[PDB]
């Protein structure tokens, strides 16, 4: 039961893990999954089928505890437990983040993580295919130079793409607010109207999930091991005389109830998830002492932050309702801090400048004082400074036509300020944690989200849409009327929003000295050969839709891992 490496959960991450280390003949790796292969799951291959598998038993259905800034309900964390991860069961939408938000990455202390070092990698992981002429009439366009052309990821737009009067409407009423059109927002530069992308095989008009992308065509590797409906529950260590811990392998449960052991001979690489990689650390001995000692565990390293800087955003959603038919394109608009605000912009930067401090206060008391006011108040600044001197997107709103006369939108703030965590509710493996987002727990977050609402319903009354466009259907004014005050906008979020399921930040990237979990090689603090590879290791929220990234951080961590073997 011996391999050179184990990667814990074939998910969108970890597939890229097992697929990359797996090159070298002569290196064995074993996956493990939770759940199952999706290749046949009509659901999940259908390209037109987000949605369907919710609830179903490839959906963790995770839960928080009761949001106690967002009106007390808890929410579902939705999660895929597949071999393919989240992949299996997402939006398939193909976007990136902001140069410079990556590049933030490496002014905090993370040597090599910049938008230039990340972007041959999400080259590498990338086979788009280029838009016909049909697809080019109706928008959709690309830059050629940020993307790939050989990478296991492939991506393209869906053959039922055509033009029509929604998206060109939409265009013309986002630039007379200031937002143009852009070709692509993936070459670091997202602020723009667009015709995004998707994970989608076009030769197969299926769902490009990261099995079918890094595994089924790599399932003949006599190197390469996987065992399905395999549940990791924590790693062991190796029994020695010095201080730095070893992974000597992972303890697992099969589907028939018996609970062994697969060993490591070189690392153990964790890809469970945010919300099921720190529970495995803390399972493990590695977290915060006092939490591992009121559930019986000894540490094995005392790391406090295991599980804190829990990140994730809301959505929202709005209608309307055409005189006529709507048809067109599904588009992305990427707006700035000045782009949604106008004129209040220096009013609204001014009070979170104010906010700053107190918002690091409050969060020093979420993680129990294990982050640091100073080292808050330097993190939150630099999120500021993104927002506010950089002007990267503070929102992503969807325009989707709705069949008929309908029109939805679905849009969030992309950086809230609200930090949570994520921590073990006990030392049984099959127990559900305590998973706390703290949605709309700063002023900023829910503002923000208002200002976005408010945007999208003066589009949906702005020239030439409004030749489109009879009303409002959601909220509509009979909700809100066109003079309610921002708290009933506020309160119409709060009891109406979703999690955006974009959880980051349970094993954050960052220098040990400031709350980091792992160095920049994504190496475990304190331990020798343990690695974090999937969300829980982004120390920020990105802009855009997170596979994109997630397969890029892989793809580099690969070659980290590969560099210190
Ligand atoms: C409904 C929804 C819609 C989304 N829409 C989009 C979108 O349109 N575009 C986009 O880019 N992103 C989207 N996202 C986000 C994106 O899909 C996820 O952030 C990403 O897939 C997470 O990748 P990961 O590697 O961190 O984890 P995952 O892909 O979740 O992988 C973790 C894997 O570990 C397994 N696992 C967990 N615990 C254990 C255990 N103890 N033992 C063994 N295995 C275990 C899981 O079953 C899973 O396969 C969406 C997410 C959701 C939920």
């Amino acid at each position: 039961t011996t391999y050179d490496y184990i990667v814990v959960g074939g998910g969108t991450s970890g597939l890229v893990v097992a697929n990359r280390l797996s090159e070298n003949p002569d290196v064995s790796v074993l996956l493990l999954e939770a759940g199952a292969s999706v290749f046949n799951n009509p659901d999940v291959t259908n390209a037109n089928g987000y949605g369907l598998a919710f609830g179903s038993a490839i959906d963790w259905q995770y839960q928080s505890i009761n949001q106690s800034y967002a009106g007390g309900k808890q929410q579902v964390l939705r999660a895929g437990k597949a071999l393919g991860g989240t992949s299996t069961i997402n939006g398939m939408a193909y976007t990136r983040a902001e140069d410079v938000q990556i590049d933030v990455w490496q002014k905090l202390g993370n040597e090599g993580w910049t938008w230039k070092d990340l972007l041959p990698y999400y080259l590498k992981s990338e086979n788009l295919t280029a838009p016909t002429s049909s697809q080019v009439a109706a928008g959709a366009a690309y830059n050629p130079a940020v993307n790939g052309k050989e990478g296991p990821l492939k991506v393209g737009w869906s053959g039922s793409l055509a033009s029509g009067n929604l998206s060109v409407a939409l265009n013309r009423t986002f630039q007379a607010a200031g937002v143009p059109w852009v070709e692509d927002v993936n070459g670091g530069k997202m602020r723009g109207f667009n015709i995004y992308p998707s994970t989608l095989d076009v030769d197969l008009n299926v769902r490009e999930d990261a099995a079918r992308a890094y595994y089924f065509p790599y399932d003949d590797r006599k190197n390469l091991h996987l065992l399905e409906n395999t549940t990791a529950n924590r790693l062991f260590w190796k029994n020695g005389s010095a201080e730095e811990a070893i992974a000597d392998g992972v303890e697992i449960t099969s589907a028939d109830g018996k609970v062994t052991r697969v060993h490591a001979k070189k690392e153990v690489i964790i890809s469970a998830g945010a919300l099921r990689s720190p529970l495995i650390l803390e399972l493990s001995g590695v977290g915060n002492p006092t939490i591992l000692k009121k559930n019986n565990i000894t540490p094995r390293v005392d790391l406090p932050t295991v599980g804190e800087n829990l990140q994730d955003q809301f959505n929202n959603g709005m209608a309307g309702e055409g005189y006529g038919v709507l048809a067109g394109a599904s588009t992305v608009t990427y707006p700035s801090i000045s782009d949604v605000f106008g004129n209040e912009t220096d009013s609204i930067v001014a009070s979170l400048r104010s906010q700053l401090s107190d918002y690091a206060a409050a969060t020093v008391k979420v993680s129990n004082g294990h982050m640091k006011q100073e080292d808050l108040e330097r993190l939150y600044q630099l999120q500021f400074d993104l927002i506010v001197k950089d002007k990267v997107p503070i929102a992503e709103i969807l325009f989707h036509p709705g069949g008929g006369n309908a029109v939805s939108s679905e849009f969030w703030g992309l950086l809230p300020f609200a930090r949570g965590n994520i921590h073990i509710s006990s030392n049984d493996p099959t127990a559900p944690a305590a998973i706390n987002p703290n949605y709309f727990m700063f002023e900023w977050d829910g503002k923000s989200q208002a200002g976005i609402a408010k945007y999208i319903r003066k589009i949906l009354r702005s020239a030439p849409l409004n030749k489109l466009i009879a009303k409002e259907t959601k909220p509509g004014l009979s909700e809100i009327p066109a003079t309610a005050a921002d708290e009933k906008w506020v309160e119409w979020l709060k009891a109406n929003y979703r999690s955006n399921f974009h959880p980051v930040g349970t094993a954050a990237m960052m220098p040990r000295s400031i709350g980091g979990v792992v160095d920049n090689r994504l190496r475990v603090y304190g331990t020798s050969n343990v690695r974090v590879v999937d969300a829980s290791v982004l120390p920020f929220q990105v802009c855009g839709h997170l596979v994109s990234t997630l397969y890029a951080v892989a793809e580099r961590a690969s070659d980290l891992i590969k560099e210190d073997a």
